[PDB]
């Protein structure tokens, strides 16, 4: 039981961690020139082979675990996935002039991430004291598959009832790169035994390859946050606040499992930081071929530029301190 | 001494191994769409740097071993390499209408592989009980270099004595990518001491990079097995049977070294699965620039689609059970 | 205390080491054809992510070390960096017809390397007996940053006072690829704590990725040493001698820190082989956009073809024997 004095010394040392240090280490070079560029072939084998580590981890956790205890955490994740896009359909919409709903339901892409909460939460979760379950990454496909289709279906059915009337929807999204690269991980995690290729090639160079992909995402965010000044003054305010308010409606909704079906308080924090995350890798390859009328800076510049630096900044050392309070 | 009841429980658990699980895990996504694609630059640094692990392994095994015991296994491998293409020149040729000999001697490309028998046999050989020698991968350059030139020389001299007359042959094949990438491994394995770069970069990420290359080979095999319906009904029958019959003429011919030398009975099985393999990586970069009039689906669709799934399916758990019978 | 008899048995076994063995293993295949080629996307993610290991190593060595003992080795490195280009402005210039000074001050690019002296000296330094300090790679940014700008500024101010008059200079060089990839390593080595991504992804596959990059550099050196016959007969003589004479003016100038500072005698040798090195990776991306009138074979063919094979050939086993004499 320790105050906000313990918070500030965590935030300095968690900004100093090697995942976010390259992100703000890529912004600071892009403000200085830097003709450095990683080619497009490397940045599409880092998008694969880093969404296969998450599929294999979630797939291996379903074999060696009972399917009794993993009902309440996944029914509080599907419901927690669908709820986020409807809140943003009521929160961010009823606003001044930037209320282009198809560029606003996609701004509620806030599903789950790879860059944090699988390598940021889990490496500071068991760094200090507290332990968690085996199915950390098994809550990644849930709240990512349902949280993106409801962005598509809502923003597609809203367009037909206004401009035209003045399975094939989910099929083009799920059949695509960086989302069939994850379902290949689950089917080979549930059915087969890849314990010699996961631990040895996909698992040791996972934390390292994330730092290359948070260098691309850092220095392609310097111009895109400057181009965001053209769009609005309200996507900034939604970006600083909604990664906070999506945690507390998940932290209390995750506080039902504790007083019902296990789900250790050390696991609730690995459910509440997942829901405040703003997808980066599974996100923009979808929601662009699914929703073409997109304005592709409102939902990317609010997730990779302001979204995840606050999602690793002021809410993972927050909910560790909330977990240490109990 | 245990019956076919022990065979079926091996085949289920050997189809569940992480090498063939991605192959039939790449077919099953390609039947479902999957805009996923690994770019051409990555799939030509996986072809190199996986034929350098085999060159370094065969090259290191020749230094720390006597050149007395490695004469009968390599004279029963060169002879076993040249014999396969002549059998197919007599077996598959005297047939109905698909007997285009230049698309048939290349269908006898059945040399040695990387994808199995170096990572499929050797990881199930010493998985259970039985031990083998040090020169497992030193039988890879033999029965691969002579088994491809005799595909070229026979199908080139047959064309000149029929259409035109109605060293420079082997030089264009051996001087090419994915075959000079292997001789670079041998010359740096015999002469130099790369024990700090092999074990540390080429050896730990060998089993992992094979699973990316058996994902390309899996989802480029869905259309190519459907295009094979245009060609014939006889390249299928040669594909299901010749990886069985090339083993027993190698298992008994390897049974002359166990009763005269000592490459041991656990080594004979790592000679008989090598000869029933249907090359995948050294194969099609050769036999295309060497033999242009090729019809490049008859010899690739019979080796990477039907050839190697039977070569890991029903003949590596077979000859382990034959070895456990003795 | 042991004679030149111990030298020859080192040179045979140090030519047999896996760094230079691929270099002369890439020349010997390029004299034989070899359609093998590593694509341009791979050879620009090996140039990055191998100049980030050197930035992180130098950056981590400045945190956990006092800034008292690292003044005399870096003031004997900046001065040793600027002196080399002025010697070559007086040695190589006053010559017959090939004295094109802008193709001659760049021929004095002899700063520091990655391919040797970080993986060639340091892996034979602590191989036998002798120990060195912690800041081996922290002498890489020094004598590389000042040694290239003085190649640019001298050869730019010489052109203006002869053809035209018959910060923005260093800015275009330092703001570029393969040199901002190193300053990203230092700023993330001094300020942050990347001890979980360095040791695990950048450090284990450093020695291996150097052998791919000394395979490109080996087989792109066969034609370029033949094209060097067109240029001169004097860039050869400067290439065989100046990696020897730059060591002894550094070995005695490093012998002032052994009798006035803590810089040990085992560290002097890791200062004197650094100054006889002829840059390969940070070199030619600079000095080409900085100095366009370059004749880009005089300064590359003298550094990657004759420069570094003598810089690993006859001067790292030399100065180990000089260090073992004392």
């Amino acid at each position: 039981m320790d105050f906000l004095s313990n918070f500030l010394t965590d935030f300095v040392g968690q900004l100093q961690s090697p995942t976010l240090a390259f992100l703000i280490g890529g912004m600071v070079i892009a403000a200085l020139g830097t003709q450095l560029v990683i080619p497009e072939a490397i940045s599409t084998i880092i998008v694969f082979m880093l969404l296969t580590k998450i599929g294999l981890t979630g797939g291996m956790a379903i074999r060696n675990s009972n399917l009794t205890e993993m009902l309440l955490p996944v029914a509080f994740s599907v419901i927690l996935g669908i709820l986020i896009v409807f809140i943003a359909r009521f929160t961010l919409a009823k606003l001044p002039n930037v209320r282009t709903v198809d560029a606003l339901a996609t701004g509620g892409l806030f599903g789950a991430v790879s860059g944090s909460t699988m390598a940021a939460a889990l490496t500071t979760l068991e760094e200090s004291k507290i332990s968690y379950e085996a199915w950390a990454g098994a809550l990644y496909p849930f709240m990512d598959i349902p949280a993106l289709v409801t962005a598509i279906v809502v923003a597609n059915i809203y367009l037909n009832k206004r401009k035209r009337k003045s399975w094939p929807i989910i099929e083009e999204s799920l059949q695509g790169p960086a989302l069939s690269a994850m379902l290949l991980g689950l089917a080979l995690g549930i059915f087969t035994k890849p314990e010699s290729v996961y631990e040895g090639f996909y698992d040791p160079l996972f934390r390292g390859l994330l730092s290359i992909l948070m260098l691309i995402m850092g220095m392609e965010a310097w111009s895109r946050i400057g181009e965001l000044r053209k769009v609005a003054q309200w996507y900034v305010v939604y970006s600083l606040i909604a990664p906070i308010v999506h945690g507390f409606i998940a932290f209390g909704l995750g506080m039902i499992a504790h007083y019902a079906t296990g789900f250790s308080l050390g696991g609730v924090v690995v459910l509440a930081v997942i829901a405040a995350s703003s997808s980066d890798i599974s996100g923009p390859p979808t929601l662009r071929a699914g929703i073409p009328s997109a304005n592709p800076s409102a939902y990317i510049g609010s997730s990779t530029a302001i979204g995840t630096p606050i999602a690793i900044g002021v809410c993972i050392p927050l909910f560790i301190g909330l977990a240490q309070t109990l």
